[PDB]
């Protein structure tokens, strides 16, 4: 089948506390408790110039994965993934994503 | 183990023929059978705005994991990998890269 990586990168605006861009990432990753759609959750922040300096200004990434466009589709405009929009879209002073289907 | 996600995001300049980009690609995908470090190998291309219209232009996604950043490291300044980076890197039109250790 067709399964669909969804990756973001962000960078947070600079006046939110680290408490709340906390908040918001746990927010983000609890989406999958209800939501079936949503899989395989993971992220983390970029690693800095002692790994590698590539990520033009780029904190963090996260991923999920969908079994297909119409599942990640159905989430996308499920209300609780809408309410979360409100807060998460907002807090990015920049943002990045990817949909596509994994070929190995 | 903190295991580390190595994603890239890039698009490709015009002037390459999908055949040199075809290229590219698995060059980049048969590290694996040179590099033991590098592990699950994935790619695929951007579903577009029709899906999501966050990709900023970019086209293309990669991703690969290391089991540790010590590992991650061996194989980045390895010769092969250095060797790669001077094929891949100047046939981008644009390119973003984030390592991360992986939460959940």
């Amino acid at each position: 089948p067709e399964i669909v990586r969804h990756i973001v990168f962000n960078r947070y605006k600079s006046q939110l506390s680290q408490k709340q861009i906390d908040q918001i990432i746990a927010d983000y990753g609890n989406l999958q408790n209800i939501a079936p759609e949503m899989k395989e959750w993971k992220w983390g922040t970029d690693l800095g110039p002692a790994v590698e300096d590539r990520a033009d200004g780029f904190t963090h990434a996260y991923e999920s994965t969908f079994h297909s466009v119409a599942d990640f589709l159905n989430f996308f405009y499920s209300p609780p993934a809408l309410e979360f929009a409100k807060e998460f879209f907002p807090a990015c002073e920049k943002i990045v994503v990817l949909n596509y289907i994994i070929n190995e």
